[PDB]
């Protein structure tokens, strides 16, 4: 039931084509300095590590950013597993905080791509090991993007039957943002 909305500027792009460009400019978060490192923030919480929205900016002083929305949970130390369900995934640039500090959540100033009703799930089990907790679709695909790697997300999407090779122009589940 997933659909996609794209800026008219990325009509010649595909899901893979775009995400590879976004990730390479977002960069691997671990290779970044602690100086400029952004580990993302949760909002709609009462919580430091859960909320309805998760937004994170590039850790290499680049404009790229990402916003996930749904039922999101972070397990923190020692496993640090991102689990729950992502309904809406959005990519763009210039992450900006909403009026009311981080607590009001953040927004992207330039929206490129938006996945809707993606149904990106993942469970966490405290009794189980880290390795197996990291196999969840949600964690391994989002963590991959955080490490500037679009590949895990791309095979999760392909497993969902979503075409990641066709340009947004001719992709049936994708429509263009009115400019
Ligand atoms: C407000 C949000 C978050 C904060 C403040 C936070 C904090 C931290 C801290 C302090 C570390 C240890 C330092 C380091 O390894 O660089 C860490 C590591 C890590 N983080 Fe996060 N985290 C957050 C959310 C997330 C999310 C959403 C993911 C994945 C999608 C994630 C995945 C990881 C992983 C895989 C490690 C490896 C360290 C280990 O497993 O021992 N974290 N995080």
């Amino acid at each position: 039931s997933t659909t996609i909305q794209y800026n008219s500027n990325y009509a010649d792009y595909s899901i893979s084509s775009y995400l590879r460009e976004w990730a390479n400019n977002f960069g691997d978060i671990d290779q970044a300095p602690a100086e400029t490192k952004d580990r993302g923030s949760f909002s709609g919480s009462s919580t430091l590590f859960s909320g309805t929205q998760y937004a994170i900016g590039s850790s290499h002083s680049n404009p790229e950013g990402m916003i996930a929305e749904g039922d999101l949970k972070a397990s923190f130390m020692p496993q640090h597993t991102f689990h729950g369900q992502i309904d809406t995934l959005q990519f763009g640039k210039d992450l900006a905080t909403n009026a009311g500090g981080p607590s009001a959540g953040k927004h992207l100033e330039k929206i490129d791509i938006t996945f809707n009703e993606l149904d990106l799930s993942g469970e966490f089990d405290s009794g189980k090991s880290m390795t197996e907790n990291h196999q969840g679709d949600m964690h391994k695909s989002v963590r991959g993007l955080m490490k500037g790697n679009p590949d895990p997300m791309l095979e999760v999407m392909k497993a969902k039957g979503i075409n990641v090779d066709t340009a947004f122009k001719d992709l049936s589940i994708a429509s263009q943002y009115p400019d």
